[PDB]
C-alpha cells in the first residue's frame, strides 16, 4: 500500500505545445507494470484549453470544480459541469477547456499504451474556440 | 464523446458479502474494449468498510470527502484524508473504509483482468479494524 | 487561528423529526460570538429530505455532491448540482434533500439568530416529494 | 429561492494590493440584508498569498483543493489540506495561500460589519512567507 | 369492427430528428378520415426524450408504466406517473421523456390537421432537461 | 408498511452474460428473510432474449405489455401476451425473450434457494430463436 | 499503611509545555525513598496528547476509560482500549493521547531516577498524530 | 445482538444550558422502543455540575470515576464516590457535578416519558454549589 500524502506531489505548469493559455497540471498517480492507468487533476484557468489530441486507449474525464468546454472533431462545443463524466474513444481527436469566463479543473484518466498517454496536435485557434 | 450527466447514474448499496455496514455505490465509468479501467465513487458510513479483497491489476483510490481508514495483509491501519491517493498492487489483499466516527468517501479507479475488476474474501473483523 | 483538522469532527444521524429518510450530518463550523455564522455538511440518502422548515436569517447551500432537489413553500421543484449556490430569504419555508435515486451533499451556511439557525415545521410528505 | 447556477458567476483575478503572486477569486454568495455573511472560493497558485489583513467578524476557511499555508502573526506557518476548517478571530492578523510548490483553493466565508469583509494590510514578505 | 392483435404491430426506434436517446415507438392506431385521430405508445429509456415540439390539435399523454419528465416551453418540469393523464394544448410547444433514471411509456393521442400530427423543433439539450 | 414509490427504483441493464439483445430490468420487490420471494419487471427489446436458465423453486411469468416468445427444453416455441401467465417448473430449462419484431415486458416472480434465484446456462442461438 | 481516600487529591490541568490540548491530570501516588514508583490517572480530551517524551526507567500504562493512541517515535500510531497496558522502554521516545473524537483516561506508573521520571521534548505535530 | 464497540461513540460537549462549566457527555446506550431506558456516561471537570432539573420517569446515578456532588431541592450537599448508587424519584428536583476540586463521571440511566428524559430548570448557583 503506497499513499501520496495532499501536498506532496508538485504542481507543475501545462506545456505551451499541449495548451492554449495558462493551465496547471497537478499529477495524481501513474500505476506501475502491468498497470497500464495514469491520472492527473488539470486545471484551466478562463479561455485555455487543450490543443487537439488524441488517446491511444481513450480517455475519461471526471469534472471535479468550475464550469468547462469540450469538443470531438465534427461535433458541438459542450459544456461540463461537476460531477459530469466524458468519455472520448481510442484515436478520437478532441480538447477539452476553461469556459471563457470561468475556471475548470477535471480528473483525466487514461490507460497508456506502450507507455503512451496521448498524441498531440494543432491548437485550438479562437475561431474554433467558440459555442 | 459521451457524456454522463451528473445525476444520472442511479446510487446503489454496498452488499453485505463485500462490506461491513452501510456502504453506497456511485458508478461512475466503466470504459468500453479495448480500454480496461472502470471508477466508482464509494461512501462509507462510520464504522463501514470493505471485505478484505484483492485486484488483479491493482486499484487506485482518491479520497474525496471525510476520514478513513485503510489496511493491506500484514501492514498498519492508516488513515487517509481528501486528497490522499492510495495504491494497492495486484493481488495485494487490502481492505478500506470509513474511521469508526466518520464517514469517507474515495474515488476508486481499477483495471479489469478478463471482465473482472475484484477478488472477495473474508469480512474485517471488529478486531482488525483497530489501529 | 483555530484549526479543525479533517476526521475531529464526528459525523452525526439526521433526527427523524427533522429528516425523512437517512441523512448524515458532518458539522463544520460554529463561529464564536460576536459572530453569528455556522455551517454543516449535510449528505442526503436517495429520497430522504428535510422536513419543511426555515431559517431565521437566511441560508446559504453550496451543492458539493451527487444530484439533489429543493423547493420553496408555492414553487416547482428544482434539481441542485454540484457547484450551485442557492439562497432561501429569511423565513422561507423549504426543503431540500436527494433526488429519487442519487444522493446529494450539499455544504449549508446560516447565521444564527438569538442562537437558532432553524425552525423546523411538518414532514414533506411522498406527494410532494414530486417535480 | 435563487439558484445561481455551476458557472454563471465569472471568475476574477485576484487585485495586486490584496495578493502577492497569482489568485482567483470565484464569487459564490453575498447575502442581502439583513443577513450579513458572504463566501468565495480563492485558487492560489504555488507561492501566492494573501497580504496580512483581519476581518471584521472573523473569518472561516474551509479547504476544498490542493494543500496551502496560514498564519496569524505571532503564530508558526501551519499546513492546511481539504477538509481542514480554520478560523481566525474577529481583528486577528493573518494571511493564507498556496505553500510554495501546490496550489490551494479555500472557500472564504465572512459575516460583514457594515458592508465590510475586510482590512487589508502590509503583503506578506519572501521572508515571512517561509515554513 | 377492426382488430389489430397484440404483437401484429412491429415496434420501430425512433428517428434521431424526434428524439435524444434510445425510444422505441408501437404504433396502435390511425384512424381514417373523417376522423383524424391517431394513437402510438411511446417508451423511452431512461435519459431519452422527444425534441421540441407542437401538435396542431393538441395532444393528450396517457401514461402506462415508469416514471417520466414532461415540460411546455416557459413552464416548469414536472413528473408524470402511471395513470396520469397530460394535455397539451394546440401548437403548444413542448417535450415529453424519460426521467434520468427510469424508463417510461406512454400512450400519445393526437389529432391531425392537413394530414399532420406533430410539428418538429430543436432537440432538448441537456440543460433544458434537467433544470 | 414500506412503500416503494413509483420513479424510486432506478432502471437497469440487463447483462451480457444474461441475455442476448438489449433488455432492461426494474426492480420491484426482494422480500426480506423469512420470505423468499423477488419480484422485477423486465422490457425485452425486439429480438433480444434471456439465456437458457432454470429457477431452483421455478418461477412465474406475467406478461405486462407487447407480445413475446418462451420455450422450454424439448418444447415448441410459444407466443404470450399480456395477461398470459407462465409457469416453469423447478430445474426445468428455459427462454423467455420479445418477438423479432414487438417488445415484450413481463413480471418475474421466483422464489430464491440459498439466496439463489436462478441458474444461468448457454445463450439462445440464432437458430433456436424461431417459430 | 496509608490510605488517600479518593477525592482527597486534587486535580491539575496538563501543562502547555507538556501536552496539546485540554488534559487533566489525577495524582494518585509518588512512593518515598527507598522506592521509585510513581503514578498518575491522565486524562485527555478529544484530540489531546502528550509531548513526544522519555521516561528514563520506562512507563507502563493501563488504559481505564475511553479510546486512546500511542506511539513510539519511528513505529505505527496503535489504538489503546480499557484493560490493555502498555510498556515504554527506558529512553523511548513516544506519544500518547485520547483519539480524535474519543477521550481517554490511563494510569501512568513510572520510576524515578536521579529525582526525575520523565524527560519532555517536543510537541506532537498534527501530522504525527494522525499518520 | 448490537455491539457498540469501545471508540466507536463519539464524545460530546455538555450545553451551555444544561450544565455549568465544562462537562463531557459519552454516550453509552439509547434502547429502542419499546424499551424506554437510556444511559450515558457524563464526566464533570472540577467545580462543574449539571443545572438544576427532573427526569420524569426517575433517573439512577452509577459513579464511576472521581468524587463529586449532588443535592435534591431542600436537601444537603452531598459527596459521592466510585461505586455509590444514587436515586432520584420521579419529578424530583437536583443537580449533581463534580467537587470543586477533583472531577467526577457518572453513568446516568433514566427512562424516558413521551420521549422526554429531563426538564431543565435554573443553574446551579455559586452560592448553592457548597458544602
Ligand atoms: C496529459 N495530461 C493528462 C497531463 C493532460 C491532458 C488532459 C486532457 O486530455 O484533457
Ligand atoms: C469495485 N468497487 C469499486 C465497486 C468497490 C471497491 C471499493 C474499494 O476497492 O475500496
Ligand atoms: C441546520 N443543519 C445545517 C444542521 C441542517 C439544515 C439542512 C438544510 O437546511 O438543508
Ligand atoms: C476577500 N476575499 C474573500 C475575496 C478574499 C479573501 C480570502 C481570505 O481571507 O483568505
Ligand atoms: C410522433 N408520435 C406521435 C408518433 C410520437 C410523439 C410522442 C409525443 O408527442 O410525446
Ligand atoms: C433474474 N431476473 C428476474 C432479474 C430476470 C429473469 C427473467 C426471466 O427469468 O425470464
Ligand atoms: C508526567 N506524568 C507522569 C504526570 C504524566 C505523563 C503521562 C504519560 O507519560 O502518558
Ligand atoms: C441527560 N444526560 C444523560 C445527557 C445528562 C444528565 C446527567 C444527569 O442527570 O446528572
Ligand atoms: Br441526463
Ligand atoms: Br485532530
Ligand atoms: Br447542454
Ligand atoms: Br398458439
Ligand atoms: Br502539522
Ligand atoms: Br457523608
Ligand atoms: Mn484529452
Ligand atoms: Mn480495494
Ligand atoms: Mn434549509
Ligand atoms: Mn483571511
Ligand atoms: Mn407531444
Ligand atoms: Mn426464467
Ligand atoms: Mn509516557
Ligand atoms: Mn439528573
Amino acid at each position: 500500500m503506497e499513499i501520496k500524502r495532499v501536498g506532496s506531489q508538485a504542481s507543475g505548469k501545462g506545456p505551451a505545445d499541449w495548451f492554449t493559455g495558462t493551465v496547471r497540471i497537478d499529477p495524481l498517480f501513474q500505476a506501475p507494470d502491468p498497470a497500464l492507468v495514469a491520472g492527473a487533476s488539470v486545471t484551466f484557468e478562463p479561455g485555455a484549453r487543450t490543443a487537439w489530441h488524441t488517446h491511444p486507449l481513450g480517455q475519461t474525464l471526471i469534472v471535479t470544480a468550475g464550469c468547462g468546454w469540450a469538443q470531438r472533431e465534427g461535433g458541438a462545443v459542450e459544456e461540463i459541469h461537476p460531477g459530469d463524466v466524458v468519455w472520448f474513444s481510442p484515436g478520437e481527436k478532441h480538447w477539452a477547456g476553461a469556459a471563457p469566463t470561468t475556471a475548470m479543473t477535471h480528473l483525466a484518466i487514461q490507460e497508456r499504451l506502450d507507455g503512451k498517454a496521448v498524441d498531440w496536435m494543432e491548437h485550438v485557434t479562437d475561431e474554433q474556440y467558440r459555442r
